[PDB]
């Protein structure tokens, strides 16, 4: 229900919660067995097209202003204050969302608080070729003012605002397009960014850098944990075909160890950007998702929110807003018993499999101790394999049904298009 820590946790993305939406919702969080919850920036930003909260505005919340606690979307400084001591109330702890490679492109909506340090960016100039890490970190990424991450006026600047979340409650960061930010090793142009503003009371921090050649994943691991984006496209092909087979879905699509490593079935870009990446998905298709990589062991998954009514291929259905509670998914009962499971598991390796040969079952088994079941398929199917758990009857945790192992032999129907999760007690 809640790890030891973040990293032994799953955390939950509440996309676009305001903060007291959040502080409203912290009970059924922690019923839900996340550990941690992720929220938006927490900053104050360029509120375009009037400051409308209509979902498709979400994009608002990554053009930075200033560093001051505090924006319109989500809500003010003591309220976020509020939330972080409403969610310590059930041991839940909370990770910003730190967008410190750039500022909003909108030069006259930058305050005078950034533009008192000097010489503090790099400026606008979009970044042509991405294999380049020259162009790639010291450009601007669509046109949003890069920072000049190597003026250590910036890096206190910046680093200041991580140390008033975390004196205002928080625990944790995700650093938004932290690809774009120098390492020191990073050539002629390097800097000590990273291991400054990292050194930080943050007791776990992820950046996310989506994958490619330029991208140097197992260099920023050696400082925060990072983002296994091939990963989640190989779960998102796999619901997709609704052949969930070990071979492909097993590697981490990534030379980083899974244990600095953050997963998921889909992110905020996949569903809300204009491409539609992920949106496609429903719900049935993100609790199988779920269920295949909220049990695997080391990496640490992260839950999207998506909005009321989204899927489908519908983005902003229009039944919410931005600050707005997301959709009931969040704490589905296969959802929870997964989080459930993903918690008591943790240390236990694991092993893959498809029970029967059939790639459209997904079996995780979690030492003698508990398994996982996952039926992309769309009939019903009777199993019957080895299982290294001890003999008796399981209910299914995660849904209806009865599972029986006896001489080291699991056997049971998995209903179509369900999950099930198995274990004592
Ligand atoms: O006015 C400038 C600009 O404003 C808007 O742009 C929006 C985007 O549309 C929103 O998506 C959002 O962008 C955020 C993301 O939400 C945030 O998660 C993150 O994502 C970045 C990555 O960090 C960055 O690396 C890059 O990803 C690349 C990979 O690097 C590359 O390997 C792969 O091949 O391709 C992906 C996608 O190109 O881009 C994503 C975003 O797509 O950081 C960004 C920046 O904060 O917010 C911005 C700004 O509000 C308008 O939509 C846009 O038209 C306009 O140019
Ligand atoms: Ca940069
Ligand atoms: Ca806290
Ligand atoms: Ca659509």
């Amino acid at each position: 229900l809640t790890a030891p820590s973040i990293k032994s946790g799953t955390i939950l993305h509440a996309w676009n919660w305001s903060f007291n939406t959040l502080k409203h919702n912290m009970k059924d969080i922690h019923d839900a067995g996340y550990t941690a919850i992720q929220t938006s920036p927490i900053n104050q930003v360029k509120e375009g097209n009037q400051g409308d909260k209509s979902m498709s505005n979400w994009y608002w919340l990554y053009q930075p202003t200033s560093y001051q606690i505090g924006n319109r979307y989500l809500g003010t400084e003591q309220e976020f204050k509020e939330m972080c001591a409403a969610a310590e109330e059930y041991g839940i702890k909370v990770i910003v969302d730190a967008v410190i490679n750039h500022t909003t492109f909108d030069y006259a909506a930058i305050s005078n608080e950034v533009k008192s340090i000097p010489n503090w960016t790099h400026g606008n100039t979009q970044i042509k070729n991405w294999s380049d890490r020259w162009d790639v970190t010291q450009n601007s990424l669509l046109g949003l003012y890069d920072w000049n991450t190597q003026n250590t006026q910036v890096q206190s600047y910046l680093k200041r605002f991580l140390e008033r979340a975390l004196n205002d409650g928080a625990d944790g960061f995700r650093f938004d397009a932290a690809k774009h930010i120098e390492l020191p090793d990073d050539g002629s142009y390097g800097s000590q960014f990273w291991p400054n503003i990292t050194n930080t009371s943050a007791e776990f921090q992820y950046g996310q850098i989506l994958q490619d050649s330029a991208s140097r994943d197992a260099a920023y691991a050696n400082y925060m944990d990072v983002t296994a984006s091939n990963y989640g496209h190989s779960i998102r092909s796999a619901l997709k075909n609704r052949n969930l087979g070990v071979s492909n879905i097993s590697h981490y699509a990534s030379d980083v160890s899974a244990d600095k490593l953050v997963t998921w079935v889909e992110s905020h870009d996949t569903y809300a950007n204009d491409d539609e990446e992920s949106t496609w998905m429903s719900d049935d298709d993100i609790r199988l998702g779920w269920a295949v990589i909220a049990s695997r062991s080391g990496s640490t998954p992260l839950f999207f929110s998506r909005p009321e009514g989204g899927g489908n291929g519908v983005r902003f259905p229009g039944k919410s807003q931005i600050g707005d509670r997301g959709s009931a998914l969040f704490e589905d009962q296969a959802i929870t018993a997964v989080n459930r499971f993903h918690n008591v598991m943790a240390g236990q390796p694991e092993e893959l499999s498809n029970p029967n040969g059939n790639n459209q079952i997904f079996m995780n088994q979690r030492g003698s101790h508990g398994v996982v079941l996952a039926n992309a398929g769309s009939s019903s199917v009777s199993i019957n394999t080895a299982t290294k758990l001890p003999d008796g009857r399981y209910d299914n945790k995660a849904g209806a049904g009865s599972f029986q192992v006896n001489d080291g032999k699991l056997t049971g129907t998995i209903n179509a298009r369900s999950v099930a999760v198995l274990y004592p007690d």
